[PDB]
């Protein structure tokens, strides 16, 4: 983390210190901080932001949470575009079956909750309602508090925030 | 087709290799329906990794025109899903201004419109503009298009895009 | 630096070179508010290669102030684009919640905040958070801009993900 701070230009002052702050999270423990932070670092498809996320993620995160959190961006990158297209559609092609495959949602290798938070995570960056909102719908029917979700979109978003702004000073530099 | 994807996706995106094998396969589609989406959806979801695969094998299904037309849908959409969202966010207040911008493309894409504007709806999906994908899959049936080719089309979408995320982060890896 | 855009552009893409063509000659937003939002919105589409070109030609119409606050315009919408429109989504359920993001520059820019505002607008289009867009096209109004500066603001917007999204397929196609 302490790398991709020192990286951010200085008119982006206010996604350092956010980045700072949420990597302190209170309310989130280990796997769930950290398994979003990756998840939000390839959501937001800079391959930088990933890099520096993803090494110190290995100190916090084991081999089947850092997999989970992958896979949980990859299969949302594919579930956030369709239903959001289903959604605007007014429910006219709801009578089809979707036939997409997606068995990690059931058995993501890790506990569901964790896997659930990084679905949503993902799915506010991509920007699907119907996802976000489905999976908000669980975390919240598995004891998860509306703080913790809540914790969860701001990681993402000031994820987004840092990879928006290393992918502008890297282009021109 | 396109065993590179596949191949080089990771084991923890197993759903993802399943649905991009089943997608070439489906008989929904047929072959320029099909593959113009994949090209247009590759180039939408900006990996060059996947757009350099699909390109590399659309030759062999896409004539020029259709490869230009596909490539075509997805670069006007870019602009249009950003115009068209924007004003719908801003609910009306600015559709009396005339836009000003030329798509002459959408009106001769140089290929069936059928295939143009199936690809357009894909990548509206892609990008995410209600506008857009509503028009589209209207447009498309008012062209006799099958209303399951259409949401083949969607899926299509969908699944190009898990593909570009999944090597995506891979490759930010390696 | 545009002529190098524009050239780059493939020949199925010759309604977004023409729309840069035209955008560029407008008269309806000054140099700082139209450079501002070219290289704000350039910053958005996450391309690369646009960002450098048209940050090139800006630093002819742009100060260092504007120039900085234009990026930061980008970089602080990355942000608020993403929390606005997740928790958008809830529906207001979750409005009540302290958000405990820093946005400072928002506040102090380090330029009068109505150009500020204009560039925020660009990129959250181009983002596509509603919230957001309203947010800061309402601001713009309560300022003293007019709606024909907020639309040509959308249509740079617009033309300039146009741009990014052509270049971005000929790249990854070389």
């Amino acid at each position: 983390i302490e790398k991709l701070k020192a990286a951010l230009p200085e008119y982006a002052k206010d996604i350092k210190l956010n980045l700072s702050s949420i990597t302190r999270s209170s309310v989130l423990d280990q796997e769930q901080l950290w398994g979003t932070l990756l998840a939000s670092a390839a959501a937001t498809r800079n391959p930088q932001v990933l890099a520096d996320i993803g090494a110190e993620a290995t100190d916090h995160l084991s081999a089947a949470a850092r997999h989970a959190a992958l896979g949980a961006a990859a299969i949302m990158g594919m579930n956030n575009v369709f239903y959001r297209g289903r959604g605007f559609l007014e429910g006219r092609y709801d009578d089809l079956r979707p036939g997409l495959r997606m068995n990690i949602i059931a058995n993501p290798g890790i506990p569901k909750a964790n896997f659930e938070l990084w679905s949503f995570a993902v799915s506010a960056i991509n920007g699907c309602s119907h996802c976000l909102v489905a999976h908000e719908h669980t975390l919240r029917t598995v004891g998860v508090d509306r703080e913790a979700i809540f914790e969860a979109l701001k990681a993402a978003a000031i994820v987004s925030g840092v990879a928006q702004a290393l992918a502008t000073i890297e282009a021109l530099s």
